[PDB]
């Protein structure tokens, strides 16, 4: 199909998002960069979805916190959110799409802006939200790995998936964890989507960039990195040591399985039967620069390698 700009789109429905697109491109990512919009808008787009319990109720991805943003940013797993919603919000109103559409499509295009990155499947037509999510649905950084598991197993998500969706992490930071140091990032490339995030986790923590008794944190490998509980946890757990340590230098896997996961995530509380794909309007990523590494003056003895079954990859490290 051709919309009235000349672009093109294999479903005819999709033309309504071009314009979205462009504005958001412009007006939320800054010109279409993987900045700090980016990652909080991929984490609004879980923070959303996983508001979704089948004891419990919650309508997953379907914009709810944005519509009951009153309630929902008030929970304490969702600090620091009301500011992305905030600015989401007025995009909504302009635009004629649903909320939860609107926050799946913002992520998906933000991820699409960062260098290693993947586009998302994008899906059209979901509903305005009818609830908001219960609270106590969103893992917290002190949570333990069985809880966690508990809860993303609830949601629909193996222990495997819950290793993928957190290639997130490889983009992103942390404002209310440490709120001494705010946008201190899980790794040290927040604007590159790569496998930095899972080599960094393994290293033996050193420090705490800012102060030292922070419920989630962990000690940090590096000044200027900031280490959740859950992701020192997750690296080393037996339920998930081995699947995160194969994601270190396998950017193919990284990307396959957290596009795939992610898809599954914005379709929490849809059918996919239902909706439209409009995935092709989701821009091209760019590629990685960019080679998996050590930092600079570490070596494979800083690694706390947690597989029993696989040593840790030999990597080399930056000059
Ligand atoms: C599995 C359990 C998870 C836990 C315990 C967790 C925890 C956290 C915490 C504590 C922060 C920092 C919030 C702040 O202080 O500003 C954060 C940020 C973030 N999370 Fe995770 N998260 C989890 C899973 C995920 C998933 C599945 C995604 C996929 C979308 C995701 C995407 C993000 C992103 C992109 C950020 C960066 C936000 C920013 O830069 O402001 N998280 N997460
Ligand atoms: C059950 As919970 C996700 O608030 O630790
Ligand atoms: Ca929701
Ligand atoms: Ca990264
Ligand atoms: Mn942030
Ligand atoms: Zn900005
Ligand atoms: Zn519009
Ligand atoms: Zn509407
Ligand atoms: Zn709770
Ligand atoms: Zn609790
Ligand atoms: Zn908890
Ligand atoms: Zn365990
Ligand atoms: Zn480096």
């Amino acid at each position: 199909a051709t919309c009235d700009d000349g672009r093109t789109t294999a479903n005819a429905a999709c033309c309504i998002l071009f314009p979205i697109l462009d504005d958001i491109q412009e007006n939320l990512f800054d010109g279409a960069q993987c900045g700090e919009e980016v990652h909080e808008s991929l984490r609004l787009t879980f923070h959303d979805a996983i508001g979704f319990s089948p004891t419990l109720g919650g309508g997953g991805a379907d914009g709810s916190i944005i519509a009951f943003d009153t309630i929902e940013t008030n929970f304490p797993a969702n600090a620091g959110i009301d500011e992305i919603v905030s600015a989401q919000k007025p995009f909504v109103a302009k635009h004629n799409i649903s909320a939860g559409d609107f926050i799946q499509f913002a992520g998906a295009v933000g991820v699409s802006n960062c260098p290693g990155g993947v586009r998302i499947p994008f899906f059209l037509g979901r509903p305005d939200a009818v609830a908001a999510s219960p609270d106590h649905l969103v893992p917290e950084p002190f949570d333990s790995v069985d809880s966690i598991l508990a809860r993303m197993g609830d949601a629909g998500f193996s222990p495997v998936e819950v290793v993928w969706l957190l290639a997130s992490h490889s983009i992103a930071a942390a404002d209310k964890v440490d709120p001494s140091i705010p946008g201190t990032p899980f790794d040290s490339t927040p604007e590159v989507f790569d496998s930095q995030f899972f080599i960094e986790t393994q290293l033996k923590g050193r420090l705490f960039p800012g102060t030292a008794d922070n419920k989630g944190e962990a000690q940090s490998p590096l000044q200027g990195e900031i280490r959740l509980q859950s992701d020192h946890l997750l690296a080393r757990d037996p339920q998930t040591a081995c699947e995160w340590q194969s994601m270190v230098n396998n950017q193919p896997k990284i990307q396959n399985r957290f596009a795939a996961t992610m898809s599954k995530m914005a379709l929490l509380g849809q059918d996919k039967t239902k909706l439209i794909d409009c995935s092709d309007v989701i821009p091209t990523p760019p590629a990685l620069v960019g080679a998996a590494h050590l930092p600079a003056g570490f070596s494979l003895s800083d690694v706390e390698q947690a597989c029993a079954a696989t040593p840790f990859p030999a990597l080399t490290a930056d000059p």
